[PDB]
């Protein structure tokens, strides 16, 4: 079992805030990573999440997947998992402008969609990867992880974009999202930087009008890479490639360099 018995978990640095939870740095055995929420006595569909939650960290058990270590009931719903060091992709990329070499590059792709192809095998969709959520560990381990608190549209695929069917989220969904996480290794920057409105944005993606410019690659950028990517990005679903395959293409590319 994995529950924490009560007066153990030492709460302390508020790390990051949003609207249903509250992530802290703490002690349990170490530092620690803690998701709290925030009331005293939760919704039943707030129990529901906290059991789903743990039930899909339970089934994980991979360097790419940020280590569930435990949960606990009171005083607040807590999931305990192991405390990160460093920043995550998007901060790195994004915030602090880090210019990572090629090679490193290459290797955080292949290290997400190592990750990736994990949770899929246990028939795990993650519907929200994202830069903000790959955390790069000790400054080079990709740890894959759900850093969000409260949508992030510029990963969404056509068909979740559009809302078109009751779970537009599939295993390709996620693949269309590794595919703007590689533009993003890629190109050092997000998707339609040009373009100042989310309606409009969200409006084009989804009608097609509108797909990330792929010119803005690296100038070293492998040619096999360029080419992984705008399958990753393709508008129908059916013709995105699954991880076993890029992860195949990925390891690749990298022998080659
Ligand atoms: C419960 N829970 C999850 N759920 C999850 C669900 C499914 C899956 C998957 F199965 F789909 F993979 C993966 C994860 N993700 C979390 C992330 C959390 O934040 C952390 C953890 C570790 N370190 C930090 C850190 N170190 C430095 C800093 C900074 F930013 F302050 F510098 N922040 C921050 C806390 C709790 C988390």
């Amino acid at each position: 079992d994995w529950e924490i018995p009560d007066g153990q978990i030492t709460v302390g640095q508020r790390i990051g805030s949003g609207s249903f939870g509250t992530v802290y740095k703490g002690k349990w055995h170490g530092d620690v990573a803690v998701k709290m929420l925030n009331v005293t006595a939760p919704t039943p569909q707030q129990l529901q999440a906290f059991k789903n939650e743990v039930g899909v960290l339970r089934k994980t058990r991979h360097v790419n997947i940020l280590l569930f270590m435990g949960y606990s009931t009171k005083p607040q719903l807590a999931i305990v998992t192991q405390w990160c060091e460093g920043s995550s992709l998007y901060h790195h990329l994004h915030i602090i402008e880090t210019k990572f070499e090629m090679i490193k590059l290459i290797d955080i792709a292949r290290q997400t969609a190592q990750g990736m192809d994990y949770l899929h095998a246990k028939s795990i969709i993650h519907r929200d990867l994202k830069s903000n959520n790959i955390f790069l560990h000790e400054d080079l381990t990709v740890k894959i992880g759900d850093f969000g608190l409260a949508g992030s549209i510029l990963w969404m695929a056509p068909e979740v974009i559009r809302m078109q069917d009751k779970n537009p989220y599939s295993f390709q969904s996620d693949v269309y999202a590794f595919g703007i996480v590689l533009y993003e290794l890629m190109t050092g920057q997000l998707p339609y930087s040009n373009i100042n409105n989310r309606d409009q944005i969200i409006f084009m993606v989804g009608r097609g009008y509108l797909s990330p410019d792929l010119s803005k690659v690296r100038s070293n950028c492998p040619k096999a890479m360029k080419r992984l990517m705008a399958e990753c990005l393709k508008k129908k679903r059916d013709e995105r490639p699954l991880f076993p395959q890029i992860l195949a293409s990925i390891e690749l590319l990298a022998r080659s360099l």
